[PDB]
């Protein structure tokens, strides 16, 4: 049955189902209702950046029709929504003078989600930094953007969180460090060889330092100011691929093993543990930053659950450790990527060159989490793939792939629930058809696809799919 034995049954009492936007990826009104730019909206509006020069001006425009879409997830039985708040949408200039028509949106969104008995989880920031911060202070590589982001969760706890309970600070720091800072193809664009300055070896470890720092400041004062009243909970959206040694081998192990903590203990080894995991010290050494025992006490247990985003998997192929002149983030794992073992490829790829599809990834996942970090509260904040451009409203509907990879990946997340990992609920990447940065709207992600012409919403065959596992 297309179900494949799946239903709310299937998953523990009380478990949370729901879809995931970014405000960027989907509101619209980028320049409008009193919004100031972010680095997305400087990136995406210069020639070349994006697929087609597109970028997220209108984008969904769920900031008119957020009423529609709201019915929408209600209609599909999805308990919960996981979307982001603006950071420049509040705040045009990153600090001072507050955006009261900003505010009320997400007053009203709030509201109405709670009016259709949906969960909203908010999370502060979704890559797209007031464009006024980056320019006065240089972003990430500042240390001054713990305060800068503290202030702004401050006045979000403040104005939303006598309502909103589920938070998460940030998504996919690894990604910004990496494409922002290492490969310098996502804004600010900054690597060894770029027009805009850095160092590829060393800003990617200063900026991921920077985001657990400004985390923790402001679960400290979620804590210390809003906590007793509020009674909600703070986390953080974190990727994590699978690696699979290629071989048995004492080195292909060794290999997986050291792209695990490159990837995922980068910032799950500081959150749960206190410091960077030691092969990071034992390789980066000086170019990876200090945490004091102050700072290592705030930001261990600073997360009151861990969202993973779960697309993809790899083969890992290791070698001898090398001493070697630094070059990059990247290139200090001492890796080499494979994607077919024993004459097979690891799984299809969907619409994104990266994205293979290798349903046994997510119980990879889940379980090392479970077995190598004393079994934290973990959401699965994304999952999900895409399909190509041009293709016709009724084969955009009839998305049979992604059926068959919700159906095989939600399988094997139940498995490693019922083998006892502590996740508490799972979100599908994305609602919508949206925004997908360098893809533009050349990638269509969602479960309810768009027409980009009309801006007209139709569920997917996948959409439905979930409608009937989901049903109370
Ligand atoms: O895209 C959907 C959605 O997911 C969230 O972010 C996505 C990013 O959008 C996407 O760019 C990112 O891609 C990663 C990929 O996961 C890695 O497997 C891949 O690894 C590289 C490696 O860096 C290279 O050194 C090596 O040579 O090859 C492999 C490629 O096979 O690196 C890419 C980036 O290039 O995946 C994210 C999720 O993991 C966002 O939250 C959401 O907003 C996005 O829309
Ligand atoms: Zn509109």
């Amino acid at each position: 049955n297309w179900l494949g034995g799946l239903s709310r049954a299937a998953f523990p009492k009380r478990f949370v189902f729901g879809t995931v936007t970014s405000a960027y990826q989907v509101e619209g009104m980028a320049a409008s209702g009193g919004r100031g730019p972010s680095i997305w909206d400087a990136f995406a509006h210069t020639p070349g950046n994006v697929a087609g020069n597109q970028n997220g001006d209108v984008a969904t425009d769920q900031y008119h029709r957020y009423k529609e879409d709201v019915n929408l997830m209600k209609s599909l039985n999805f308990d919960a929504y996981r979307f982001s708040i603006s950071w420049s949408r509040i705040f045009p200039d990153g600090e001072g003078r507050v955006n009261q028509e900003g505010v009320a949106y997400y007053n009203n969104l709030i509201n109405y989600l709670l009016q259709k008995g949906i969960t909203p989880y908010v999370n502060l920031y979704h890559y797209d930094l007031p464009l006024a911060l980056e320019k006065k202070y240089g972003g990430w590589l500042n240390a001054k953007m713990a305060d800068l982001f503290t202030e702004y969760a401050d006045f979000c706890f403040k104005t939303f969180g006598n309502r909103v309970k589920h938070w998460f600070t940030f998504n996919q720091p690894r990604i910004v460090a990496l494409l922002g800072y290492d490969q310098g193809t996502n804004p600010p664009k900054r690597c060894t060889k770029c027009a805009a300055g850095g160092n590829s070896a060393t800003e990617p470890y200063i900026v991921a330092h920077n985001f657990l720092l400004s985390h923790a400041a402001a679960v400290a004062r979620y804590r210390t100011k809003y906590q007793a009243a509020q009674q909600g909970k703070v986390g953080i959206v974190l990727d994590f691929n699978w690696y699979e040694a290629l071989s048995n081998s004492t080195e292909d192990q060794a290999a997986a093993q050291r792209a695990r903590d490159f990837h995922i203990g980068w910032y799950l080894d500081p959150l749960i543990n206190g410091h960077y995991p030691q092969i990071m010290q034992d390789l980066v050494k000086d170019r990876l930053p200090k945490f004091t025992p102050e700072q290592a006490r705030l930001v261990k247990g600073s997360a009151d659950y861990i969202g993973i985003n779960q697309y993809t998997a790899s083969y890992m192929k290791g070698q001898q450790l090398m001493q070697q002149t630094p070059t990059s983030y990247s290139a200090d794992w001492q890796v080499t990527y494979v994607f077919a073992k024993n004459g097979k490829p690891i799984g299809p790829q969907a619409n994104s060159n990266w994205l293979y599809i290798v349903p046994w990834g997510m119980y990879g996942c889940v379980n090392y989490i479970k077995q190598k970090y004393g079994n934290p509260t973990v959401v699965i904040t994304e999952n999900g793939m895409d399909q190509p451009a041009n293709l016709s409203r009724d084969q955009y509907l009839r998305d049979t792939t992604r059926v068959h990879f919700y159906r095989s990946y939600l399988t094997q997340l139940k498995k490693a629930i019922d083998e006892g990992a502590n996740v508490a609920g799972y979100f599908a990447w994305s609602l919508l058809d949206n925004f997908e940065w360098l893809s533009g709207y050349t990638s269509k992600f969602g479960i309810v696809y768009v027409d980009f012409n009309t801006l007209e919403r139709h569920p997917k065959a996948s959409a439905y799919w979930f409608r009937d596992m989901l049903k109370h």
